[PDB]
């Protein structure tokens, strides 16, 4: 018989909640049998288990481990890894099942769970049915098993093996004293570069910036080090080590829509025909450029479950999203992987005699807004988005309501979507030319407006 657990900290993409608050030692536990009931249910017994660098990790993994073997699962305790070294483990081990206690980006009091089970990513309603599994007490039970394995030096050799750089490179590394470095400094050594490690001591306190290069501002250190040691280029880890930020050698910040483009290229240059996977924050550009290259472009949600999801239905062989998770399968095994896709970048650009700066600057470049934040508030900005969805009016602009309203013109795009986690709408413009910009925004900007004319629209 389980106790009642909040059901707020259950999810699109994962389970998370503020330890010794909304996840407590004995919600991990409980979280660990609904898990192990699922993946029992799915013909799967053997389900592996990481933890990042937090604060909390040795000991609320020690619940959802009693809650895994408590099912009469056979668990493989992977210790503390990267998140991608987890999904990795969930793909070569016995087991297809596998969890990954992590907060990933978050302040030091959060952690979380995500979850593979039998080779699939839960997401939504999925997540819903583990909560729905404790409140019913629909639980297996069962005398399990822990394994102790040491995988790391496994992973390490898969991508050395896999890896072949030409030229050697001086790279600055920051893991923002997450996970990533346990391995990231060593590998990217390994395949042939001198790396000037930032802030790579494993430390759940994140004394120095939190390990989150979505955010410019925490990319400041990496940049000025950069610069300062004329190495040719910055990489940052998150917490988790499943998204990656890049520098170059001039301190320029390439966005993920454009560090794709890169990958695009390559893995379609080997595979005519490659499905690509981009969410729908990404550059109207990378379609046409995948399209050049004789690849298929598609669009799909963010949300890293749902950008597996898509990868396994469409046999794409690369995804990416403007979070920064980039999702190999060809080479690989198809999960976002900051690591594998530092080693990747590194591969691609060992092998150009130009700087990393010229690299990416060669590519089409268009006039971009930076993101733009609304706040509205929390009952009002899923119903703004259907608003727009029944009513608005946007000319011969190719719409996509996917995730919010996109919307394609022959020459820019815009984008607006309600915030997952906070009352805010997001939105972001792009446009070959000013003048096309401004009639982009100007559309969205009456848009919105005839929904409610009270609406503050700061563009
Ligand atoms: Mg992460």
């Amino acid at each position: 018989k389980a106790p009642t657990l909040p059901a707020s900290i259950f999810r699109a993409y994962d389970i998370r909640g503020v330890v010794g608050d909304t996840l407590t030692a004995e919600t991990a536990y409980w979280i660990g049998r609904a898990i192990g009931s699922e993946s029992l249910a799915r013909g799967e017994p053997c389900v592996a288990v990481g933890r990042d660098g937090r604060l909390s990790g040795p000991e609320l993994v020690k619940q959802l481990i009693q809650g895994l073997v408590d099912c009469g699962c056979q668990v493989s305790d992977v210790g503390m890894v990267p998140t991608p070294v987890l999904y990795y483990a969930a793909n070569v081990l016995e087991g297809k099942s596998g969890v990954m206690l992590t907060g990933s980006h978050n302040p030091p009091d959060y952690n979380g769970f995500k979850i593979v089970v039998a080779g699939e990513t839960l997401a939504n309603e999925q997540i819903q049915a583990l909560r729905e599994r404790i409140e019913k007490n629909d639980l297996a039970s069962g005398v399990g098993s822990v394994e102790q394995v040491d995988i790391l030096p496994r992973y390490f050799k898969q991508i050395r093996d896999d890896i072949a750089m030409a030229k050697p490179m001086k790279v600055v590394v920051d893991c923002g004293n997450g996970v990533a470095g346990v391995i990231a400094p060593q590998l990217i050594e390994a395949l042939g570069c001198s790396v000037i490690p930032l802030y790579c001591e494993v430390d759940g306190n994140f004394p120095n910036h939190h390990p989150d290069p979505g955010k410019p501002e925490n990319l400041k250190d990496l940049i000025a080090k950069v610069k300062a040691e004329n190495a040719d280029l910055g990489l940052a880890f998150d917490g988790d080590g499943d998204r990656v930020g890049v520098v170059t050698n001039t301190g320029t910040i390439i966005y993920p829509d454009r560090l794709l483009m890169l990958f695009a290229k390559d893995v379609v240059s080997r595979n005519p025909g490659a499905d690509i996977i981009f969410d729908v924050k990404c550059t109207r550009r990378l379609i046409a450029l995948i399209s050049g290259y004789g690849g298929r472009p598609v669009m799909w949600k963010t949300g890293h479950s749902l950008i597996k999801k898509k990868m396994k239905e469409t046999g794409a062989l690369l995804a990416g999203e403007m979070s920064g998770a980039v999702f190999f399968k060809e080479r690989w095994f198809g999960f976002d992987d900051g690591i594998y896709s530092a080693a990747r970048l590194l591969e691609i650009l060992s092998q150009d005699q130009r700087d990393s700066e010229h690299v990416f600057s060669a590519f089409p470049s268009d006039i971009s807004t930076p993101e733009i934040n609304i706040t509205v508030t929390e009952d009002s900005k899923f119903a703004i988005i259907e608003a727009l969805q029944r009513d608005a009016q946007w000319g011969e602009g190719n719409i996509t309501t996917l995730d919010g309203v996109r919307v394609d013109y022959p020459k820019g795009w815009g984008l607006v979507r309600a915030s997952n986690t906070t009352p805010v709408l997001v939105l972001r413009f792009e446009a070959d030319t000013e003048e096309e910009l401004e009639r982009i925004k100007t559309v969205f900007r009456n848009q919105l407006k005839a929904v409610d004319s009270s609406l503050p629209v700061p563009f």
